[PDB]
Formats: structure tokens, sequence, C-alpha cells
């Protein structure tokens, strides 16, 4: 979050899909109506809408939503980028603005070892890796014991 007092740095001019992803309730309708507020090309809108560019959340990426988004290369954003935005009066720089974007996808075509027992967290953990295009091992193999594990794998890419 870095954007210059003077002339802060405008994002593109184009289309902006947001979903948002654990947010409270007052902080959802907050930030729908700021993106309404705004306009310019955004809307708010399977696990994620086939539409998706964006995803607001308030702290790290830890739901099933938001681990999806990291995975397939959506912009995850804090709802301070759309009051900031709005505060500005334009979109700002997703990337001035701290908001995560892992390109290309960190899983594709990537075997995955899952290392724990069966239960939500594992199906979960599946769903993700199937997600973000790679495959779970039922060698060439991530091995990964808890979600953190695979998080930190997709964030260190390329």
């Amino acid at each position: 979050r870095s954007p210059s007092p003077v002339d802060p740095k405008r994002g593109a001019v184009q289309p902006r899909y947001f979903i948002t992803t654990s947010l409270t309730e007052k902080e959802r309708n907050s930030v729908m109506e700021a993106i309404q507020k705004l306009g310019q090309r955004a809307v708010l809108v399977e696990i994620l809408p086939l539409n998706t560019t964006h995803i607001v959340l308030r702290g790290p990426p830890r739901s099933v939503k938001a681990l999806c988004g990291v995975v397939s290369s959506k912009w995850l954003v804090q709802p301070s980028y759309v009051f900031d935005s709005l505060g500005a009066g334009f979109w700002l720089d997703e990337e001035v603005e701290g908001g995560l974007r892992y390109f290309p996808p960190p899983l594709r075509c990537q075997r995955f070892l899952l290392t724990m027992p069966e239960g939500v967290v594992k199906t979960m953990l599946q769903r993700v890796v199937e997600f973000g295009g790679g495959e779970v091992v039922g060698q060439d193999v991530v091995v990964v014991s808890s979600g953190d594990e695979l998080l930190r794998f997709a964030i260190s890419r390329d």
C-alpha cells in the first residue's frame, strides 16, 4: 500500500468483476455500496462466479474462495482497495495498493501428495488443487500436510 499522495497511480480502465469472501455483513454491504458508488466499469457479481476478476477479503487468504482466487490468478484485495479508490475518484492500481495476484496459475499441471488424513480439510484442498489445474496423487510431486503449505507453495512460484 504505497500510492503517491500526489498523482496516485491509476488502475487500468476496464471491467472489474468483484466478489467478497469471509467479510462481516456490515463490511460486505459497505464494500458493495462503494463499488456501486464509484462505478467506472466495476460490478459486484461454482466456487467462484465464472466472471470473477477481483476478490475482496480482509486479511490473508484463508477461505476456499480466497484460495481458489490465489490459484486462478484473480486479484485478492483488501476492503481498503475499494474505499481508497472511492476516495481517489478512480480505481487505483491494484499492485500499488498491495493487492495480490499470482500469474501464471501456480498449481497448473503439477501433482500434489496430501499427507493428511481424510476429512473436510483434505477435501477442500483437493478442490483447490483441481481448481488451479493441478492433480491430487491418489517422483515429481509436491508434498502438502496443511493448507498453509499449499498456500505458501502457491504464492512462491515463478
